[PDB]
């Protein structure tokens, strides 16, 4: 099992070995988002993190036999139950390494959208009838073991939207559904969230909110650009 609470990510791996790297990267992970100040955007993140209710997991490209996409799949299984359990604001993150030297933006999001299509071919449940399988359907999520997930990319090349660069790897961010129950967009706690998230970013980012976060076409949040540019609708990479 590649899926650690905080207190066995140290015995992921050691030097060199496969996921040598991701002690590391767990430890500047979690100091970005405990910092004091400014502090992270994302109170929720912070509080998850300081809750105990952050798993962690990895890939190894060099190792992708092993250490790669089908362990990842057998992880997302494990994390999804353990999601379902307890509280409702958990969420898994998967460090991809080890980091590549100068890697742009795009190289990482390029990686990303490779790794989930990867992992399409070792999901055991059929797609979720409720989320058209088609990538440019106006309402596509991506869905693994049986629901749909949030999903985003965080990577080191993030120089402006800097809420996004948890530290040296392309980092993704894996949450249930669960997690938004009662911070809906129509709900007041909902309301009061997103303004306190974006009172954060405005002290934190070099670029404001982006015009996709605001509900059709989420996949264009899961790559955020470092700018305001807009991708086409119908040209999620999938
Ligand atoms: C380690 C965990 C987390 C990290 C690293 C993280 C990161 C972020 C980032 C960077 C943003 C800014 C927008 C974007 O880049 O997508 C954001 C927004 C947000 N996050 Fe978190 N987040 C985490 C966990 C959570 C959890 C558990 C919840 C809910 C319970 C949550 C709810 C939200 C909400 C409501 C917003 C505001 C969206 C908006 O203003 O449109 N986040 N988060
Ligand atoms: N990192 C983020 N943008 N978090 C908020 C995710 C919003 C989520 N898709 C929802 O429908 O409630």
């Amino acid at each position: 099992s590649y899926l650690w609470r905080d207190s066995e990510v140290s015995r992921s791996g050691s030097g060199d070995e496969p996921f040598g790297w991701v002690p590391e990267a767990h430890s500047v992970f979690t100091e970005r988002i405990l910092a004091e100040e400014p502090p992270y955007p994302c109170y929720f993140g912070t509080q998850g993190q300081q809750r105990g209710n952050n798993s962690f997991s990895a890939v190894d490209t060099r190792y992708p036999d092993t250490h790669g996409p089908a362990a990842l799949a057998r992880s997302l299984r494990a994390y999804r139950q353990r999601a379902w359990q307890g509280p409702k604001r958990q969420t898994l993150i998967v460090f991809v390494g080890p980091a590549v030297p100068g890697a742009e933006l795009a190289d990482d999001h390029r990686r990303f959208w490779t790794l989930l299509d990867e992992l399409r071919a070792y999901d055991t449940e059929p797609w979720p009838a409720d989320v058209p399988a088609d990538p440019s359907d106006p309402r596509w999520q991506w869905c693994f073991d049986g629901e749909p997930w949030f999903i985003f990319a965080a990577s080191p090349a993030y120089k402006d939207r800097r809420s996004r660069d948890l530290g040296p790897c392309l980092t993704l961010v894996f949450q249930v559904r669960r997690v938004f129950e009662g911070i809906g967009g129509s709900t007041v706690a909902g309301k009061a969230a997103r303004r306190r998230v974006r009172e954060g970013l405005a002290r934190y980012d070099r670029i404001g909110p982006h015009p996709t976060l605001g509900t059709d076409f989420k996949w264009r949040q899961y790559t955020l650009p470092d700018d305001d540019s807009v991708a086409a609708p119908d040209a999620c990479p999938v």
